[PDB]
């Protein structure tokens, strides 16, 4: 945390970097201009990146940057695909001017699919920051249940884009809709997993009626990379239901072949290759990442912590319950609900409307004391908003 490395990049180069396991590395950019995952940098600003950051600094135009501690690697590559994520980006926006002029307009919608570790994430963060430099307010669209960029694990979310990603926290998450799958992957629960991406559709739909600058602004949905199979007719379902426009394929051949020839003809599909820097991850890292996924949204970040309460609750003032494969099944409190993941629900009943009902949040249930009738949960906030736990097979040791 003291030893410097000193990189000058060319016109469209980008330095990649990985922080060591043990430390920080902080990154500054001390001349021209330069920007990760679409958020432009700030001159001379110093960002400390945490062990194991995996990072990628583009120009434009040219940029020498300074960085400072050690690194896991650290080297400036010259050729990158970010020309088509830019040009990506301006095909969306001449989209929203034609429908401006033919006008409430609507936004075009973009479908990103392809299998895991392709940069899908990463390129969802470009397409929407680019969105908000443009003055646009895009709509991010989170199914992957597994690896979640809005909320925890076992969720489908959607949040308003007001504001590019923190270059090292990512997108402020500004009261996101978020419904409680409940589970790591679709295969979980299929018919589930499309009712609710369905109910995300309808509800997205109704919102952006009263909300114009939503509306144009477009939609940027992420899917989870499961394209085999009943994935894949998972990738089919969602463009129907989200009505989208552009499909864009990660580096899949085959999977860019099949949905050219079931798509409707009026989607635009795009295959488009994977970047060189991005990291192949094994399936213990991931598990790993849901983990600090569930942590963050309790602690929040070094950045910005958050402050979750730990309080008891009686089991008398809540009603437990689990759904599935639709029905939903009130839950006797026991010892096997210890380190779960509970949705609190915004329906005021345990009925049939739990199944198709966003949530206000999580909490996680540390302690069940049978004998007391009671639980101990760590809580975003003070008081529970709801009487109604939703039962995650989520779990997390705090
Ligand atoms: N051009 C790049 N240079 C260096 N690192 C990168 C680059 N692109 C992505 N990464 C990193 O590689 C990792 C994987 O990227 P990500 O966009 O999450 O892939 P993904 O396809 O969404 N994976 P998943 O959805 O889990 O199957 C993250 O740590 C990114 O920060
Ligand atoms: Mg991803």
């Amino acid at each position: 945390e003291e030893n410097v490395q000193e990189f000058v990049l060319k016109e469209d180069c980008e330095l990649r970097f990985a922080a060591g396991d043990d430390s920080d590395v902080c990154l500054e950019l001390v001349k021209g201009y330069a920007e990760i995952f679409g958020t432009e940098l700030l001159l001379n600003k110093k960002y400390t990146f945490p062990a194991k950051s995996r990072v990628a600094a583009f120009t434009w135009k040219g940029a020498t940057i300074e960085l400072v501690g050690t690194t896991e690697s650290a080297y400036v590559a010259e050729s990158t695909p970010m020309v088509i994520y830019l040009n990506i980006h301006a095909a969306m926006e001449e989209v929203r001017k034609k429908r401006e002029e033919q006008a409430k307009a609507k936004g075009p919608r973009l479908l990103l699919v392809g299998p895991t570790d392709v940069g899908k994430t990463t390129v969802s963060r470009i397409l929407c920051n680019y969105s908000v430099r443009q003055g646009r307010t895009p709509i991010f669209v989170e199914l992957d249940v597994g690896q979640n960029s809005v909320s925890v694990p076992g969720t489908v979310a959607a949040v308003l884009v007001q504001k590019t990603a923190d270059v090292i926290d990512g997108f402020e998450r500004n009261q996101p809709i978020v419904f409680n799958f409940g589970h790591t992957s679709p295969s979980a629960n299929l018919s589930l997993y499309e009712a609710l991406f369905k109910e995300m559709a309808t509800t997205l739909n109704a919102q952006i009626q009263e909300n114009d600058e939503a509306k144009i602004g477009g939609m940027i949905i992420n899917t989870c990379g499961w394209v085999d199979g009943e994935g894949y007719k998972c990738i089919v379902k969602a463009a129907s239901a989200f009505e989208v426009d552009v499909v864009i394929v990660l580096d899949h051949e085959r999977l860019y072949s099949d949905l050219s020839k079931e798509l409707p003809e009026f989607v635009r599909l795009t295959h488009v290759p994977k970047s060189g820097g991005v990291e192949q991850r094994t399936g213990q890292i991931r598990s790993k990442m849901r983990g600090e996924n569930v942590h963050r949204y309790f602690y929040g970040t070094r950045a910005n912590n958050l402050y979750p309460f730990t309080f008891d609750v009686s089991f008398d003032d809540v009603t437990l319950c689990k759904i599935g494969e639709t029905k939903l099944v009130i839950m006797e409190p026991s010892a096997d609900i210890k380190h779960h993941l509970f949705a609190f629900s915004r329906s005021t009943k345990a009925d049939e409307n739990v199944l198709k009902s966003p949530v206000f949040g999580f909490c996680l249930v540390t302690e069940v004391d049978l004998e007391k009738r009671t639980m101990s949960i760590l809580c975003p906030q003070r008081t529970i908003p709801s009487k109604v736990l939703v039962f995650s097979d989520i779990t997390h040791l705090d």
